[PDB]
């Protein structure tokens, strides 16, 4: 049961032809988000690996905490972390927690999908946000994602997040269902 945390990049209509990164203040009026959004890989819909636990505007940007819950994904990633020379090649030698290091290295980016800013000028009809993706490429404003086994340790890793902000983030995290979160749809290509 893994947690992920970090500052996100906000991307409108990602993957499509007219993709556009957004200024955080273009969506901060629609934060915070406390209902769970799917966490996918690289904006691919059949790769749900978990669920967000909170998206909060904070001095320095928009912070995401999430839970990685897919058994198929966690088993695949942990197996690779323990047996794959390829997975371990770009990580420091002999790390204590290989799974956390491999995710921190290979999926450093958190990317929040939003509707186009034209819809954001005047009263959106429906949900502003669609998902958060763990991404191999495309990190700009976001921090490098931190993966851990407890949410407190994860949020702590960001000095750009004050004691108060960290208390607020953690408040909504503990109130979130953990075993009640629906099962994500990721299937192992192995
Ligand atoms: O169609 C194919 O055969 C196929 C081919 C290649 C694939 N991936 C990459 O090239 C790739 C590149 C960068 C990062 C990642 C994420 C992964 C890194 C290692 C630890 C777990 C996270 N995957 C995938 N996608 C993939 C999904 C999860 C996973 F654990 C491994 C691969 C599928």
């Amino acid at each position: 049961g893994l947690y992920v945390g970090g500052f996100v990049d906000v991307v409108s209509c990602p993957k499509l032809e007219q993709e556009l990164y957004l200024d955080p203040d273009q969506v901060t009026d629609y934060l915070p988000v406390t209902e769970p959004l799917p966490i996918t890989i690289e904006h691919l819909p059949e790769t749900e690996v978990g669920w967000t636990l909170g998206l909060f505007q904070v001095s320095h940007g928009i912070f995401c905490t999430g839970a990685i819950t897919s058994p198929a994904f966690l088993e695949l990633a942990s197996r690779l972390a323990d047996t794959s020379h390829v997975a371990r090649a770009p990580v420091k030698n002999l790390p204590k927690e290989p799974l956390l290091e491999i995710l921190h290295t290979w999926l450093p980016g958190l990317s929040l999908s939003s509707i186009h800013p034209r819809e954001l000028s005047q009263t959106p009809s429906g949900p502003v946000f669609q998902h958060v993706s763990l991404c191999a490429l495309g990190r700009r404003r976001g921090t490098v994602a931190v993966y851990g086994h407890d949410a407190e340790w994860v949020v702590s890793r960001f000095s750009s997040v004050s004691k108060s902000e960290r208390a607020h983030i953690l408040q909504h995290v503990s109130s979130c269902r953990l075993e009640d979160l629906s099962t994500p749809n990721f299937v192992s290509p192995l």
